[PDB]
């Protein structure tokens, strides 16, 4: 149909110009290779939402970084796996490395049941020191308690980490250009059980007040287990991404990125990831900004 294929081709210019605003606010030049995630996010013609970030080490700016969410109403997860690794084959090829997928094999294991699945993702991380470049993906599951045990024994290990176990969905993987892998298991609280006390005595209790704050205008919370194994990176999913400076003391780097997207036509929404420590401090030297945009026909 007509109207069908002049949404594709919109919905594909759209996507494009979503990264090239970014790419073009923070990295005069492209980072190698972007045009293969370009090209890869272009082949995926179902619904989608993308992600550009933002990594703020002191007044180091980091911005090639960028995720695709398969959002098609379809719950072809095991296509979506497909379509992701056959896009990080495409990476191997062209740059020439060889990436190690051992943790993500084990993960899946042999019997995976997708229809345990709720998000996938697939993405990039791009340096100019090739390696320390990374390929990224993240899958969440649902009443799986075999595979988040699998994770689990995957990542770091057992106790500490533990005490939070119960509330893991997200497993996120990290594979580096110079054939190094990362898991990690992130443990979350949704908004609707913020003020339990069951929550406030299992998960609210084992963190600084500063770590509190910025609940009041998140509706998800996360962090991550096995890594840091004190000084938790802390993720909050704020409402409005107007929200930022309000709840985050942002030192003149971020504000960049921030005075950049207030006005820019995209979601409303925004992730914030910080280390605990940074959130004790009067200011916030080390901080990752996480910005979305949806791709519906």
């Amino acid at each position: 149909m007509i109207v069908n294929v002049i949404q594709k081709d919109r919905l594909k210019e759209q996507k494009l110009q979503f990264i090239r605003n970014h790419q073009q606010a923070f990295d005069v030049e492209p980072i190698y290779p972007l045009p293969l995630f370009e090209d890869f996010v272009t082949s995926i013609e179902g619904d989608c939402s993308l992600e550009a970030s933002c990594k703020i080490e002191s007044d180091k700016l980091i911005a090639s970084r960028f995720l695709l969410f398969f959002e098609d109403k379809t719950q072809e997860w095991q296509k979506y796996l497909h379509q992701s690794l056959t896009f990080f084959g495409l990476v191997e090829n062209r740059v020439g490395v060889k990436i190690n997928y051992s943790l993500l094999q084990q993960f899946l294991g042999s019997s995976f049941d997708f229809s345990k699945v709720t998000v996938l993702s697939a993405g990039i991380d791009l340096r100019n020191n090739l390696a320390e470049s990374s390929l990224k993906m993240h899958i969440r599951i649902k009443d799986y308690p075999e595979k988040l045990d699998k994770a689990f024994a995957l990542s770091d290990g057992a106790a500490d980490g533990n005490y939070l176990k119960d509330f893991v969905n997200l497993i996120g993987f990290d594979f580096y250009f110079n054939g190094k892998s990362e898991i990690e298991i992130y443990a979350e609280v949704q908004e609707d059980d913020f003020f339990k006390p069951e929550i406030n005595n299992l998960v609210w209790q084992h963190f600084p007040k500063t770590a509190l704050q910025p609940l009041k205008a998140s509706s998800l919370f996360f962090t991550g287990l096995s890594k840091a194994n004190n000084n938790p990176v802390l993720y909050y999913h704020l409402k409005n991404r107007q929200d930022l400076t309000n709840y985050f003391k942002l030192n003149d780097t971020a504000q960049r990125v921030h005075s950049f997207y207030q006005h820019q036509d995209i979601l409303p929404y925004m992730w914030v990831g910080t280390a605990q420590k940074e959130l004790e401090k009067t200011r916030i030297e080390n901080i990752r900004l996480y910005y979305y945009k949806s791709f519906k026909m």
